[PDB]
């Protein structure tokens, strides 16, 4: 019942509520209620990244 997404691109956080990811990272999806920005967990950090830059795996 987990929810994982694949990072399709690098993304560097540009705001306090964003988080950085590297292409190929496997992120835990926390909140996908917004169509443009998804909240994800990238290890010990959480924050928003662009929804289009990740892909649901499950």
């Amino acid at each position: 019942g987990k929810e994982l997404v694949l990072a399709l691109y690098d993304y560097q956080e540009k705001s306090p509520d964003e988080v950085t990811m590297k292409k190929g990272d496997i992120l835990t999806l926390l909140n996908s209620t917004n169509k443009d920005w998804w909240k994800v967990e990238v290890n010990d950090r959480q924050g928003f990244v662009p929804a289009a830059y990740v892909k649901k795996l499950d």
